[PDB]
């Protein structure tokens, strides 16, 4: 029964580190059920929670206002498998000695694609990744840095993107910044920590990354190309939008022939990642020029 | 049958979770009855009691000696709804067991401007905002710390306060610190260690707030403008002025219809915040102008 | 008598505990029982089998994707000889346990030479060694420091090595930094302790290693050749990069002439070091250059 059902019970646990990557892989989980669950609901969005029951009826104007919110919730994954295979039909002798051994790592690369797409996604067969929002969020914010040539990206920058946010987010609680290697790279080394960056080191507190500028504890990560075109900064509202509609039980499918002397093992994958607003990050821009 | 009136007790203890919100929400108990609690004390502001016997009323300087008082104690409160829908229609296709995957959004942004009301209310609806209270009793003591940036007082003016109200306050009992993030960059990211401060692990022994300096578990959580002027500290006697007078548990209306492919939410809840005497608080400051 | 099996579980608990030799190897062991492990696939170099299975993945370049990946994974370990027989011809006089002394110091310089073999090795009857396994892939690099004159070096070195290893795990999991104690010369008795060299016991918090660099810790100690041109460090992430594949050890064959009476204790070891990837370490360096 070598790769049938004995180890598949398992390797979720090992997605259950995988998506424990703090790359972003969770911004709040969306458990579910058939395909799409849908909400035409409008979120708390145009707010009105609390009223005292006692003053002015919203006190003339907007109605709705802004809002509101309809898209809608519609919420549906894609089947984001990372199906494998090996040849068992080698290692036919009462082996089992690969058990983990031949895995976290079909986990990683798995949810190393996943997080890459998480970058490098749209909504086609993956949802979206945030370049792709990047690029969409009217926030390609231009010229930040001059980016590999007489780069200057200070936080005057930041600044700027701090305030091209704070609009449509909150102020510094929670929000993020997620950039490149590069960013951290020539932005590290140096004394600038510019209103900070270096690092707040800081450990423990809370999900604690890397850097902390303004205490945010930045995610490289980075699936950009460096290129000086690309973000490396990434300013957006954590725990606004951009949830996780992560749908189901993931059942890695040990199919075993499938002819070329081989077995194929169907590392699946049904989550999904979506917002709740028009407008989402601020977009580097770090550009070529 | 679903938003109807059957999760019910479930929301109370979700209240019951941010109950612990932690900010200025451990406070004293007061489930109320009638409409507005009174009490009618000339109040601990003035006496000087017990009698030497013999030795006597003290003749002509003083006797009133002030006021008073004649105030009295009032206990006026308001109300938290929660207004806002889920479409309790479309998404009739069996699952409803949903409301969990629904809720709790609401009562938790409920619960979130219910504290950041708390900060920066009116008195009336909400209660009184604690940086406005810290503004009309002038607990902003311009300016200690100085308009963002190299901003010096660590626990000086904390000190100084320590003994200004810590008098009529005290020393540890309660004492506390609400501060900024940008404060949080201050005096954490920190070597003193003046009483305790470093880490603001502390000890412990304490009641769960981020931070401790001197023996005040700090709440930074910051619900205020940062920018330069705010009062970036809190140093206030937690115990003594600043009742919660709540009135009862926090009702849920799971009224239906409502007409038109929509329901009707309403979580009425009245807790309140409500003091005393003169003034047991202060705060910052840490200014701008 | 002794010099026989009595002996070996007394002897191989003795190697059962230095078996914990760490002083630079520890990872987790592969057990084997046959000969050779024999893998027939390609690793985690691209795939990352991610599954749209949807959409359109890309009909251009390439498939699988980049080079390479199968080395084949052959795994039969090495037989690991030390010898050395005792008076043995004078526990006639009973002594049954002078060994306690006179054994164990065997395991000593046995386990000194696995952990030098480990680290410091050829290839064959052994596996390879690790300034080995650096030495053909030039992560000698250049110049951070420079012919031990000058030699004040910090970890700039160290930084753009974590940007090296800002790679394909995580950040600091594992990420280390077996060293010199003239390594340590450099930064032992450095007022930098920049981002961190001292103390990282910090505590003592990690594995015993004390002196960390961001939590990269340390293992000195008679494995660099110095003037220089050996590297100063290990910088690899010890979870991506090898396991031990082991199979057996101690079956020592006590066997006895070996003539003027004495007993061959021919000392039996099967252990392995064993990569997967291209790159699994950069380190130094740290030359003449």
């Amino acid at each position: 029964s070598s790769e049938s059902y004995e180890t598949i019970f398992s390797q979720r646990i090992i997605r259950d580190l995988q998506k424990e990557l703090v790359v972003g892989a969770l911004f709040e989980e969306l458990p579910m059920s058939s395909k799409i669950l849908t909400m035409l609901v409008e979120p708390d969005a145009g707010k009105a929670t609390w009223v005292a029951a006692s003053t002015y009826g919203t006190d003339t104007t907007t109605g709705e206002e802004v809002k509101g919110a309809l898209k809608e919730i519609h919420f549906s994954t894609y089947k984001l498998a990372a199906k494998s295979f090996i040849t068992d039909e080698t290692e036919e002798d009462a082996i089992f000695s690969l058990l983990p051994l031949l895995r976290k790592r079909l986990i990683e690369a798995h949810a190393v694609s996943i997080e890459e797409a998480f970058m490098t996604g749209d909504g086609s067969g993956k949802p979206k990744g945030l370049l792709t929002l990047a690029s969409e969020d009217s926030a390609k914010v231009v010229t930040e840095a001059k980016a590999d040539g007489s780069v200057l990206v200070t936080a005057k920058t930041i600044s700027k993107l701090r305030r091209k946010l704070g609009r449509h987010g909150l102020k510094l609680s929670k929000l993020v910044l997620i950039v490149s290697m590069d960013a951290y790279y020539d932005l590290l080394e140096d004394e600038e920590w510019q209103d900070v960056a270096q690092v707040g080191n800081d450990s423990v507190k809370l999900q604690g990354q890397v850097g902390r500028i303004y205490g945010l504890p930045v995610v490289v990560s980075e699936y950009f190309p460096a290129k000086a075109n690309s973000a490396e900064f990434a300013v957006i509202v954590y725990k606004d939008n951009f949830v996780m509609p992560r749908q189901r039980a993931v059942t890695v499918e040990r199919e075993r022939q499938a002819g070329k002397q081989r077995d194929a093992y169907y590392v699946t994958q049904r989550v999904n990642l979506q917002r709740y607003f028009a407008n989402g990050v601020v977009s580097g821009t770090y550009a070529a020029s």
